[PDB]
C-alpha cells in the first residue's frame, strides 16, 4: 500500500530522455559528454536520472558526495565517475571503494591523497583544477612560474595519475568564456610540458551547459553539463522542463468580508471570499518568499497565494472559480490547462536562480517518474 | 561501512530531553503535552525526536502528512495521534491505519469524512478547529448563527466523533492572544452547546509554544507546543538550542591580491589569501541568501563567506587564522570554542523564521544524535 503524499514531484522521463539524446546529437563524435548530477540530479532525484543516463550509454557521470558516487555505482554504472568539487581525506579514503577520480587543485591535498593511495596500495586517478577561468574555489593557480611548479610537484607523485586537467568558466557570457578559454588553453599547454604529460592521454575539459551551447570552440575533450538536462539554461528554451510540482485541495472555506488569513493577519479579505486549503508549506520548500507574492494553477487557472505560509498549509483564493472540489489537483510550477507558473516568476519571487528551488523542492516532496 | 557525509547536523539528545521534561514540569497535572512533530520535527529528524517524546511518556502527538503518522505508530507509540492541518480525502482514507484524529473546519470536508468512515465501518474521531483565532486557515468560521448551525449539521454524522474543540493564535503578542482565548472560549462553549457535546468529553485545546509560555490561561485542556523542543521560541531563552550544522575544511588554497571569488566574480581579494574551501553549498540549503553574508566558525573563530554559495561549496576567509588543516572542523550553526553563529542572525541574513532553516537543513542533511 503506498503511502499517500500530501504533495509531489512528477519527473518527465520522456523530457529527460528528450534532452539527453539532444546533447548528445549536439555534441556528435566531437568531445565527450560527462553528465553531472550534482545536488540529487538538480532535485530530480539521482535514483531517478541516473539510469536514464546509463540506457542512453552516458560514459561519465559527475557527481559530489560519497552516497552518490555509491549509489551511482550501485545503479549498475561502470563507466568515468568523476567528483566535480574538493573533497576531505576521509572523503577521498572511503570514495576508492566506488573507483571515483577526484579533483585536486592544490599541492598539500594532492601529497595528502597521494599518502592515502600509498596506504591502500593504489594509484588513485585525479583531474588537476586550475585557475584559469579565475573561481578560485577548487583550483590551482598557475599564473606563473611558480604555480607551475607547484603543478610539477603534483606530477611527481607515484601513487596519483593525472587522467584530465580542467577549469571553469564563472560568468555565463559569450565574450567572458572566450577570454577564459583561452587562458585555460595557455596554461593547461604550460602545465602539461612542466608535468612531463602527453596531451592525448589528459582529458581537457573546461565547459558547462551555457559553454557548450554557446561557444562551440569551449568543447575540448569532454563537457560537463548540468542544468541542460532539465532545460535550465539562460542560453537556450529547445531543452525541455521536466519538473510538475503538484498537490490537491484538503478544504474549501467559506470566509466573511473583512476576515484576515494567515501568520500576522497580514491579508485582509476585501469580499466573501472562498478560500482553497492546500497541504503545501515551507517544510515543502515553498518558502515564506511566496508569502502573498506566490501563485497556484486549479482548474487551469491562475490563483494567488495569501497571507504568509504555514509550515505545512497555503491558502489560494478560489473565490473567483467555480465548481471546485476537494481533491482537485493544484499545480506550483508547471503546466495545467492553458496556464503556468514558469522557472522565471519562481526566481523572482525567491531572489535566487531556479536551480536552488528544484533542489530544495525536490530534497522535501517525492519524486514520481512519469512519461 | 558507514558513509561519509559531506556534513551534517549533530542532534542533542540531552538538549532535547531537557527541554521536554521542562515543559513538562511547567504544566505539571494541569492541562496536558501535545508534542507537535511535523515538519520532521522542525529539521531535527522524526526518527530522532519521537523516540524521545515515547521515552519521556509524552502521551499525545501531532504531525502533518501520512507518512510521518505512519512512522510514529511504526516507532511504537500507542496515544493519542492527531492530524494538525486539515487532510484530503485520499490522505484521510488511507490515515485510518493509523487511527489519527483529524482536523475538519468545514461541513463538506466533514461530510466527506463521514462518507469515508461509512465506507471504512467506522467512527472516525475528529477535532473540530474553528476560527475563533482568525486565520481562516484549517477553522470553521462560528462567528454567529449560521457558522454555528453548521458546527450542529457536523454533530449529526453519525460516523464521526468529535474528541476536541480547537484554534490557533495568529499572533505571538500576549494580549492579542488574551483576547483571542476570550473569544475562543465564548465560541467553543457555543459550539458546544449547538453541537449537544459534554464539555467534559471534548478536549478544548489553543496554545503553542508561544501561547504555553507567556499566557497560563491559554492552557485549557491541552497545549500544542512545537518549537519549544528546539528553543526556538521568541518567548524565552531558558529551552536550549539541539541542531549544529557541521562539515570539514576540503581544500586550503593560496591565491594572490587582485584574484576574484565565485560565480560572476562578487568578491575581490584584497590582500594574498588563505582560502578554506568546505563542501557545504546551496543543495545542502546554505542557499545563495549566504552569498557574501554569511559566517562559518574555524579554530574557534567567526570568518567570512567569500563570493556567492555554490551548489555544493563555499569558500571562507581563513587568511587570518593560522595553523589551520585539511579535515579541520567546521560550524555553520551553533558553538566552537568561544564563538557562535546563533539563530537571530542566520534569520536576518536569510530574510525568514530560523524554523524555515532548521527544516531546510534538516531536508538536506544526514542528522546524528549526540550526548
Amino acid at each position: 500500500p503506498a503511502i499517500v503524499n500530501n504533495s509531489w514531484i512528477e519527473i518527465s522521463r520522456s523530457a529527460l530522455d528528450f534532452n539527453v539524446k539532444k546533447v548528445q546529437s549536439l555534441l556528435g563524435k566531437q568531445s565527450s559528454l560527462c553528465a553531472v548530477l550534482k545536488g540529487d540530479a538538480y532535485g530530480h532525484d539521482l535514483s531517478l536520472v541516473a539510469p536514464i543516463m546509463i540506457e542512453n550509454n552516458v560514459k561519465c557521470i559527475g557527481v559530489t558526495n560519497n552516497q552518490e558516487l555509491k549509489e551511482v555505482r550501485d545503479l549498475g554504472f561502470k563507466g568515468r565517475l568523476m567528483r566535480v568539487r574538493n573533497a576531505t581525506e576521509q572523503e577521498m579514503a572511503q570514495a576508492t571503494n566506488y573507483n571515483v577520480e577526484e579533483l585536486i587543485g592544490d599541492l598539500d591535498m594532492a601529497k595528502r591523497l597521494d599518502a592515502i593511495a600509498k596506504q591502500q596500495n593504489k594509484v588513485i586517478p585525479i583531474h588537476l583544477a586550475l585557475n584559469s577561468g579565475g573561481m578560485s574555489r577548487n583550483g590551482l593557480e598557475v599564473d606563473n612560474k611558480s604555480g607551475l611548479e607547484k603543478a610539477k610537484q603534483i606530477s611527481q607523485l607515484a601513487n596519483l595519475k593525472v587522467v584530465g586537467i580542467m577549469s571553469h568558466y564563472p560568468e555565463e557570457d559569450a565574450n567572458k568564456v572566450r577570454e577564459d578559454l583561452a587562458r585555460f588553453k595557455q596554461q593547461s599547454q604550460q602545465v602539461l610540458e612542466v608535468m612531463g604529460l602527453e596531451r592525448n592521454n589528459v582529458t581537457l575539459h573546461m565547459a558547462n551547459t551555457f559553454a557548450t551551447i554557446t561557444v562551440p570552440e569551449s568543447w575540448l575533450d569532454m563537457v560537463r553539463v548540468g542544468g541542460i538536462f532539465y532545460g535550465d539554461t539562460i542560453a537556450s528554451t529547445d531543452y525541455k522542463r521536466v519538473m510538475t510540482f503538484k498537490s490537491n485541495i484538503a478544504s474549501i472555506n467559506y470566509y466573511p468580508k473583512g476576515n484576515t488569513v494567515g501568520y500576522d493577519r497580514t491579508y485582509t479579505l476585501k469580499r466573501d471570499s472562498v478560500l482553497a486549503n492546500i497541504p503545501v508549506g515551507y517544510a515543502d520548500g515553498y518558502r515564506r518568499v511566496f508569502s502573498n507574492a506566490g501563485h497556484a494553477l486549479i482548474a487551469g487557472q491562475r490563483v494567488p497565494v495569501l497571507g504568509k505560509t504555514s509550515m505545512n498549509t497555503v491558502i489560494v483564493d478560489i473565490t473567483s472559480l467555480n465548481n471546485i472540489k476537494p481533491g482537485d489537483e493544484v499545480v506550483f510550477f508547471g503546466k495545467q490547462g492553458n496556464s503556468e507558473i514558469t522557472a522565471e516568476e519562481i526566481e523572482d519571487i525567491s531572489g535566487a536562480l531556479f536551480t536552488e528551488m528544484s533542489i530544495l523542492w525536490g530534497a522535501t516532496n517525492q519524486r514520481v517518474l512519469v512519461d
